[PDB]
């Protein structure tokens, strides 16, 4: 019975909701049109980590923008807010050099799809088991 159910009905574009799950933060960002476009503009060959790190799809899936969001429209980016270096909480609100998150502990930069682009972190921020169960609610777990 671990699953939790997050009401995202009030999350506007450019807002991140942070919820605690299994003791750690989950970031739920409703991405802006700029975030989405920028995420879709990155070639796989440009990425540090080409694996989607996404619990919801094949473990060998490529880290395309489309394989990083819950929805086809790419508005809903849900990920563990746990830096893949040493587990600090990355700072969002379009921070760092790649329009995403910056981990101030040792300077990891993640892009607008949560993919690692610069710094000592080895992997893209992982995506939890997560799905919409209706228009307004994301089940985590
Ligand atoms: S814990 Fe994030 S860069 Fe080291």
């Amino acid at each position: 019975l671990a699953s939790i159910f997050v009401d995202v009905s009030s999350v506007e574009p450019g807002v991140q909701l942070t919820v605690k799950f299994l003791g750690k933060p989950i970031f739920i960002r409703r991405r802006t049109e700029a975030d989405i476009e920028l995420g879709r503009s990155v070639q796989l060959g440009q990425l540090v980590d080409t694996n989607a790190r996404n619990a919801n799809i094949d473990a060998g899936a490529e880290a395309t923008d489309q394989n990083r969001t819950l929805d086809e429209a790419g508005e809903w980016l849900v990920m563990w807010g746990v830096c893949t270096h040493l587990g600090c909480v990355p700072i969002g609100g379009v921070s760092g050099d790649f329009g995403g998150w910056f981990c101030p502990c040792h300077g990891a930069h993640y892009d607008s799809a949560g993919r690692i682009r610069k710094g000592p972190a080895p992997e893209n921020l992982p995506i939890p088991l997560a799905k919409f169960i209706d228009e307004t609610t994301i089940q985590l777990g």
